[PDB]
């Protein structure tokens, strides 16, 4: 029940594939949709209010016209790197 | 998308916990509501049927009476393992809550 508050936190389906892309810098949000397109604006919103919510990811707004806002991992989101790349791993090694 | 796979497998509230505590030794049913409790009798269910069908968990039948159904880590199941554990180690270091 310690594996919970981490899974919460960084489990579910979405959470994991979000969090690896912004591991190599910022990302706005229409970049998650051309990665992995299967998610809808709703619940990518919804990943991101969480992530976020959880202090793992750092949302801020660029004060210019159009305004911009450009998402990115706290250090503390940091934290979780390495599980999430242990994901990707196992996720390549086992395919099938 | 190659993380998701292991999502789908291994993501997901419980399925974490659930194989937690197989990792020691194998368990019951009911053996799985009094650790983490919150779990409803139908959710454990579908879990442990679908960690099953992705073929990380055994289900044995014992031939007693009454019969006896004890879950197990296969031999794949434990190659999750280390993440697992990670996701444990991490979990305890960062205790806010």
């Amino acid at each position: 029940c310690p594996v919970e508050f981490t899974l919460d936190v960084i489990g579910g389906k979405w959470k994991g594939i979000l969090f690896y892309h912004m591991i190599d810098g910022k990302k706005r949000f229409n970049e998650f949709r051309r990665i992995c397109p299967s998610i809808t604006q709703r619940m990518l919103t919804l990943q991101l209010r969480e992530l976020e919510a959880d202090g793992i990811v750092h949302r801020e707004v660029y004060h210019q016209v159009p305004p911009k806002v450009e998402y990115s991992l706290t250090e503390f989101g940091r934290t979780l790197e390495p599980i999430v790349l242990q994901m990707k791993e196992w996720g390549e090694s086992n395919r099938d």
